[PDB]
This record gives C-alpha cells, sequence and structure tokens, in this order.
C-alpha cells in the first residue's frame, strides 16, 4: 500500500513543507531513485539541492529509509551534508547542500585527469570510506556518478540510497545492488559481502578517471556482469598511461578474492597518495572553467 509507506515515511521524517521557505526550483540531475532539482532560500539567497524520489517509483522502497539513516547519524566532512527529510504529496525530499562544482563523470567524461588530480580524488573518497567501514556502512553505488565537488574542489561521497550495514549480529550482506559495471565479482557471484566490495568499484572508477569509462561498458548490463565474474581483474586499455607507483595502486583495488584486497585504512598509507593535491588541483577541470 503505497499509503501505508507514506504513513511510514512520515514517521521519521522533519514535519512540514519545504516550499514553504524555498523558491525557484530548478533540474539539475537524475539518477535511478529520483531527481536533483536546486532550489534558493528565500530570505537568505543560499543555494540547496532537493533530491525528490517518487515512493512508487523505487526498486525497493524500503532502501529511502538509507537516506534518514545517513542524514541522522553518519554525518562527516567528506560526505554530503544533508539538512531535512520531509513527505511532500507522494514524493520524499531530501534537502541538501549545493555542491556546486558538479559530478565527477562531467569530468571524467570530457577532460583527461592527471596523477595528482586522481591521487586527491582517491585520498578524499578512502577518508570517507574508512571512516563509514568501520562503523560497518558499506555504501553499495561507487562511482563518478556518487563524487560530489564544490566550487573550491573539495570531493564529497553522496547516493547512500542503495547502503546497508554489516556487524557482528548481521557480519555480510547478501543483495544483489549497485551499477553493473561497478560491480565487484564476489557480489555478482551472489556470495555474501563486506566493505571490500567498496574497495573494487573504487578501482573501477580509478578506471574511469584513466581511461574515460569502465570496462566493458559497450556491453549490456547482463552480459558485462558475467565477464566481470567469470574474466580476471581488467586491465586498463591505456596501461602504458600511468605511473608503476599508481599501477601499484589499482593493483591492491582490483583484487578478485575479497580477503587479500586491501582496506580503507591499509590504502591509506599507499605511496600512490602521497601524489594528491590540494583540493585547488581540481578545480580546473570543473566545466565553468575548463574552457575559459
Ligand atoms: C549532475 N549534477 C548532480 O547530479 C548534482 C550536482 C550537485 C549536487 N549537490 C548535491 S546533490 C547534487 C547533484
Amino acid at each position: 500500500s503505497h499509503e501505508q509507506f507514506r504513513a511510514a515515511l512520515q514517521a521519521v521524517v522533519d514535519p512540514g513543507d519545504p516550499r514553504s521557505y524555498l523558491d525557484n526550483f530548478i533540474k539539475i540531475g537524475e539518477g535511478s531513485t529520483g531527481i536533483v532539482c536546486i532550489a534558493t532560500v528565500r530570505s537568505s539567497g543560499k543555494l540547496v539541492a532537493v533530491k525528490k524520489m517518487d515512493l512508487r517509483k523505487q526498486q525497493r522502497r524500503e532502501l529511502l529509509f538509507n537516506e534518514v539513516v545517513i542524514m541522522r547519524d553518519y554525518q562527516h566532512e567528506n560526505v554530503v551534508e544533508m539538512y531535512n527529510s520531509y513527505l511532500v504529496g507522494d514524493e520524499l525530499w531530501v534537502v541538501m547542500e549545493f555542491l556546486e562544482g558538479g559530478a565527477l563523470t562531467d569530468i571524467v567524461t570530457h577532460t583527461r585527469m592527471n596523477e595528482e588530480q586522481i591521487a586527491a580524488v582517491c585520498l578524499a573518497v578512502l577518508q570517507a570510506l574508512s571512516v563509514l567501514h568501520a562503523q560497518g556502512v558499506i555504501h553499495r553505488d561507487i562511482k563518478s556518478d556518487s563524487i560530489l565537488l564544490t566550487h573550491d574542489g573539495r570531493v564529497k561521497l553522496s547516493d547512500f540510497g542503495f547502503c546497508a550495514q554489516v556487524s557482528k549480529e548481521v557480519p555480510r550482506r547478501k543483495s544483489l545492488v549497485g551499477t553493473p559495471y561497478w560491480m565487484a565479482p564476489e557480489l555478482i557471484s551472489r556470495l555474501p559481502y563486506g566493505p571490500e566490495v567498496d574497495i573494487w568499484s573504487l578501482g573501477i572508477m580509478v578506471i574511469e578517471m584513466v581511461d574515460g569509462e569502465p570496462p566493458y561498458f559497450n556491453e549490456p548490463p547482463l552480459k558485462a556482469m558475467k565477464m566481470i565474474r567469470d574474466n580476471l581483474p581488467p586491465r586498463l586499455k591505456n596501461l602504458h598511461k600511468v605511473s608503476p607507483s599508481l599501477k601499484g595502486f589499482l593493483d591492491r583495488l582490483l583484487v578478485r578474492d575479497p580477503a587479500q584486497r586491501a582496506t580503507a585504512a591499509e590504502l591509506l598509507k599507499h605511496p600512490f597518495l602521497a601524489k594528491a593535491g590540494p583540493p585547488a588541483s581540481i578545480v580546473p577541470l570543473m566545466r565553468q572553467n575548463r574552457t575559459r
């Protein structure tokens, strides 16, 4: 019953209607759970983003609860700040920070990132992931689309709609969740899994940043998963174009056996990350500075 779920949700969200203090909604994007508008706080002129998820157009609508679990409990500097959540009509609305340097997908699609810039992205995702993983939270949809930048070039994780939680009582997850190309093979094999699955997907994102797209991006989703499961770790299209120090890094990420994969915390001490630049090194890549 759609109505029963709307009622369940009302019990966990902030009361009211944000359209009472917001002005001039403009669509800026779409995910798989919903769309993203920006609005203007009416009194102050600050901008915010509002994530709009229709309750009737979800694969599993119980995952919508993840938005509020994360907003309540797992806020952190390398994670998007989510301010309030409402039930509006038949939609859930999350008001959050507007990350105005946009998504990393736009950068990888049109640009050639260098290793200083790649290393800064990787560092900041791994800061986030170690902290989350230590609390047993697995993100489960790591990809360029999930990484947002501020105008001044600081990297934050987004799109926690598919995340899940592990612990002594529930030590592994079993669900088939994410975006096919970035899925870890243990996950595709339906092994029970842990946070190691985010480390694999980060690798795939490294390859995004190096090659421009993930492995097997030309096959339909179903066939490429078969491919990930069977064949060995995918190779850079452009192996010759990467320092041995970054090959050394990717090699610790794209391990098929989850037990021998690196952890977010171990990978923080890997030498490839010493090359990380500041935030400012990423600013040139953004569409508003790229051609200028
Ligand atoms: C393609 N753009 C986007 O999807 C986008 C951009 C900024 C932002 N700030 C909070 S959510 C969010 C999404």
